[PDB]
C-alpha cells in the first residue's frame, strides 16, 4: 500500500559513515536497511581485557544510519542461531510502540521487518532493550548505534546560511563494566549469560570500568586516527546511549553545534566543550584552521586519559603563525 | 497594605496538578497554599525497603503549586508537634532570604507565613534548607517539591503561536541513600534522627540505592500508570532537587521542551532526551501521535530499569501504520 | 612582524579580576600576561586536610585573564627550579597546537612565550597538561583557570540591548581526590610524585572527597564573602576543568546566563539553576534586589554542604517587602 521508491543502503562501521546526499532533490522514498546482531567476546584495553559484546552489525557503535526527513526506514533486523539470546531495536527517532521495540523481539534463529518515518530531524540513539533489567544490560554489553535524519535541504545555521560539511565521523562512546577479582583483576567470563550476575551488581554501583570510543581504548588513534585537511568543515556525531558525555576538541571548537542533536533548532556557535545526555546523540562541525595531531575527547580528563574516551585527528596543511605562534621556544630562566 | 484578592488553592498529590487556568483575564492575586510537613517511614521499592522521609503534604516530591506571573504567593508552613526536627522552605522562584528559607524555620509545633511575588514565570524546585549538612539531607529524605509560574497569556513557542496542554503532570524523581548491612541489606530504622549518621555517610559517596518517580518504585505504573489519548498535548514536569537526570519518552519526543525551565526562554523542538540539572525542574510537552504503553524514564538505563526510575503512560487511540508498521512478523531466517 | 601596541596586564588572585574595559574603542593588542607555576602542600579544608597542589600564579583556580575578541595575547609561562615536575599549558580559547600545550612543555628551570589571537568570544578554560595519564592528575591537582574573551562592543542579550556588568568575579571549582587510610584518615604525602599512586587509583573511581570554590572549604565565606549592594548587576564566571557543576544562586537567579559560555550565543534568561559541563567555563549575571546573606553553591547540595562547595555574598541595601515578606514569625500551631 505504500507505493514510494526503494532504495538500499550498504552500511559502513564506524566511524566512517555510509554514502549520502546533504541536501537532495528526491523526494520521500523507503530506505532499507539490515542490522545482524552479533553476540562475541572482545578485546577493550591494550592490555587484553575482554568483554562479553552485544552488537548491531559486529562493531560498538552500531553503524550510523543516514536518511532524510520524510523517508521511510524500513530495518531488517537479523538474530542468527549462533547467538544466545533474543534482542530487539528501540529507534529514539520513531514514533510508537517503545521506538519499535515491542514490535522487534526476535529470538535467536529469527528476523523481523520494522518500517517507521522519519518525522523528526536529527542524530537519534537506536538501541537494543528486551525488557526490564535486560535492558541496561544490553545497552552497556554495546547494543547501540545512531540515526541521522537530515532536512531535504541540508543544513543550516538558524540565520538562512547553509552549512555543509566535507565529511562525517561518528564517534560512539561506551561506558563498560567489567568486573574484578579479589586481586584486582579484570574477569573474563565465557558466555554474556555467565557475565551477567557480575556485570549487574557493578552497573547498579554507576561506575564503569572503561569509557571508550569506537569499542576499544585507542581505537580511534595511530593508522585508525580521524584525518582532516586544513579547510575542510566536518561533522562529528556523538552518542552515548546511557550516560553523559562532554566532547572537547583539543585545539579547536566546535563552530556549529547542536549538543541535544536536533536541526530543528538553532546550532551554538563558538564552543569549547559540549554536552551530551546520556540517552542522546549530538553533533558538532568544525572547520580546521590548523595542521597537526588534535586529541577529541570528553573533558572529563580522567575518563579520556585514563579509562579509554580519546580520539585524534592528524590535519594536514600549512601552519597559520597569525592564530598561534611559540614567540620564545622552552629556555633557562634569566 | 498588600490590597488584592485572596484566592484559596487546594493541592492535590502528585503527580496530578491542581485546576488552574493556564492563559487567563485575572489580573494579580494573593494566592494561598498550605503545607504541612510529615515525617514517616514509608516503603520505597516492591522488596519492602523502607526509608525515613521527611515530606511536605505526606508525598515525594511534595505537590505541584500553579500561579501566574505577578501573583504573590502566600504559603503557611506547618511543622506539627508530631514531627522531630525543625524544618523550613526555599522557594527558587523566589527573591531574597535565601528563598524563603531564612524566614521560615519551624521547630515542631510552630508554622509560620511566608509571601513572596512570582516576579519569573518557568517551573521551579522548593525544598526544605534548615542549614548546614542538614540541607542535603531533608532534601535527599524527600523535602523537595515544585511551583509553576505561568505566564498570564499561557505558554508560547517563542514564534508567536500558543501552546496549550490538554493535561499536565509532575514527576519528581528523588535520589536516596538507604545503607546496607554487612550482608548486603538494606537497613531500617526506628527514626529519621536514627538514620542520619549512616545515611550521611553513604551520601557523601555520592551513588543513591534508589531513584525514583513520585516515592517508590512503581509508583506510576499499574493501576497508577499515566493516561493519554492521541491527539493529547500533555505537559510532563520534571524536578530533581539533588542530582542532574535526562528524561525520555520512550517511543515518543520532547515536542517543545524547557531543560532548564524557564518561560522566558524559547522551548527547543524535536528532543530525545532532555537533561533536568539537579537543583532545578523542567518541563517537556508532547502531543501523542500512537496508542499503546510508553515508558517516561531518566536515560540513565541502569538507573531506570534498576533503580527504580521509570513511569508508565496508557494511551488510547488508533494506531498510525503510516509512522510505523511491522512489514513481516518474527519468522525463521531464510 | 606582528606590529600591533603592546599592553602589560598585572594578574590579580580569584576571586577578583584584574581591571579591564568591557566595550572598548582601542583596536587589536598584543596583551602580556606571566603565569609562574608553583607546587605546594596546601590546607584544604577546616579540619586540616592537607594537598598536594600544583598551581597557576600560586592560586586555584589560576586567575582570570581578560582580553578583547582580535587581540593577540602573549604568555610567558615559567616553570621555577624549586618545582619538581614538567608543565605546560592548554587555552580552550586557542586554535592550534592542542591549545599551546604542544608549544608550552617546560621543565624546572625554564620558560616559554606563547601567542595566540583570541578569535572566539566568551569564558574559556585553560589548564596543564602534559601528556597521557598526567593531563588529568595536573588538573584536578589545580593546575587550571579561565580566560574571559570579551566582544570589542561589551556584552548584549540578544536582543539588542547593552548588558554591563558593575563588578565579576570568578569562582573556580576544584574536584579533589585525596586518599584515606585503613581507619578512614585523609593521607598526607611528602611531594606530589610521592601522592600519585594513591591519588590516580582514588581519581579513576571518578568519586571527588572534596569539591571546592577557590582551593578551600569556606574560602568564600566570613571575611572573603563575595559582596554586593542592591542594584548592582554582578557577573559570576565559573569554570570547573574536569567535571560538571550546576551553579545556583540560593535567593536569588541568573537573569542573563551563558551556560556553555560563549558569548556568540545570546544568554538564556532567568534561570534558577544552571550547568557548567567539565570542562569549561560558563557565566551569569544578577541585579541584586533584596540584602542580605546569600549562598552560592553547585546544587548537588550534598558536595555544597557536605564536600566543600559553597560560597557565600553579603549584600547590603534595603528590603524590599513588595518581593517577599514574612506575613507572620514563626507561633505556635492553633
Ligand atoms: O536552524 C534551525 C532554526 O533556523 C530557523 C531560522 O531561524 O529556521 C530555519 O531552519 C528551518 C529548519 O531547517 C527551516 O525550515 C526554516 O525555513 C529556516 O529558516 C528556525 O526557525 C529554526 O529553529
Ligand atoms: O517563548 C519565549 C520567547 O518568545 C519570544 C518571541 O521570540 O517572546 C515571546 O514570549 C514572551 C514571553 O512570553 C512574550 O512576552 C513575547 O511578547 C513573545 O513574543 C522571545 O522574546 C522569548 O525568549
Ligand atoms: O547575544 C548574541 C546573539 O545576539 C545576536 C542578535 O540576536 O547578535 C548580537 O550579538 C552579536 C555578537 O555580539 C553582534 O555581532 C550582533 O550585531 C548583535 O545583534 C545574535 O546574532 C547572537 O547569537
Ligand atoms: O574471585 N572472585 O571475585
Ligand atoms: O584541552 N583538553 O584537555
Ligand atoms: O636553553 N636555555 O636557555
Ligand atoms: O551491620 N551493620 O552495618
Ligand atoms: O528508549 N529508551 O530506553
Ligand atoms: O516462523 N517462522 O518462519
Ligand atoms: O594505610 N594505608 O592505606
Ligand atoms: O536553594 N538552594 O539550596
Ligand atoms: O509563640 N507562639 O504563638
Ligand atoms: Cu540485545
Ligand atoms: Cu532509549
Ligand atoms: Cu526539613
Ligand atoms: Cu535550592
Ligand atoms: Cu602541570
Ligand atoms: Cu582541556
Amino acid at each position: 500500500d505504500l507505493k514510494l521508491p526503494r532504495q538500499k543502503v550498504e552500511l559502513v562501521a564506524p566511524p566512517f559513515v555510509h554514502a549520502h546526499e546533504q541536501a537532495t532533490k528526491q523526494g520521500p522514498k523507503i530506505v532499507e536497511f539490515k542490522l545482524t546482531i552479533e553476540e562475541k567476546k572482545v578485546v577493550i584495553d591494550e592490555k587484553g581485557t575482554t568483554f562479553q559484546a552485544m552488537t548491531f552489525n559486529g562493531s560498538m557503535p552500531g553503524p550510523l544510519m543516514v536518511v532524510h526527513e520524510g523517508d521511510y526506514v524500513e530495518t531488517t533486523l537479523v538474530n542468527p542461531a549462533t547467538n544466545t539470546m533474543p534482542h530487539n531495536i528501540d529507534f529514539h527517532s520513531a514514533t510508537g510502540a517503545l521506538g519499535g521495540g515491542a514490535l522487534t523481539l526476535i529470538n535467536p534463529g529469527e528476523q523481523v521487518v520494522l518500517r517507521w518515518k522519519a518525522t523528526k530531524t536529527g542524530v537519534f540513539v537506536y538501541h537494543c532493550a528486551p525488557g526490564g533489567p535486560m535492558i541496561p544490560w544490553h545497552v552497556v554489553s554495546g547494543m547501540n548505534g545512531a540515526v541521522m535524519v537530515l532536512p531535504r535541504d541540508g543544513l543550516n545555521d538558524g540565520k538562512g546560511h547553509a552549512l555543509k560539511y566535507d565529511k562525517v565521523y561518528y564517534v560512539g562512546e561506551q561506558d563498560m563494566y567489567v568486573p574484578r577479582d579479589e586481586k584486582g583483576n579484570f574477569k573474563s567470563y565465557d558466555s554474556p549469560g555467565e557475565a551477567f550476575t557480575d556485570t549487574e551488581e557493578m552497573m547498579k554501583k554507576l561506575i564503569p570500568s572503561h569509557v571508550v570510543f569506537n569499542g576499544k581504548v585507542g581505537a580511534l588513534t595511530g593508522k585508525n586516527a580521524l584525518t582532516a585537511n586544513v579547510g575542510e568543515n566536518v561533522l562529528i556525531v556523538h552518542s552515548q546511549a546511557n550516560r553523559d558525555s562532554r566532547p572537547h576538541l583539543i585545539g579547536g571548537h566546535g563552530d556549529y553545534v547542536w549538543e541535544t542533536g536536533k536541526f530543528g533548532n538553532a546550532p551554538e556557535v563558538g564552543l569549547e566543550t559540549w554536552f551530551i545526555r546520556g540517552g542522546s546523540a549530538g553533533a558538532a562541525m568544525y572547520k580546521f584552521m590548523q595542521p597537526g595531531i588534535y586529541a577529541y575527547v570528553t573533558h572529563n580528563l580522567i575518563e579520556a586519559a585514563d579509562l579509554c574516551a580519546t580520539a585524534h585527528f592528524k590535519v594536514e596543511g600549512k601552519w597559520n603563525d597569525d592564530l598561534m605562534t611559540q614567540v620564545k621556544a622552552p629556555a633557562e630562566i634569566p
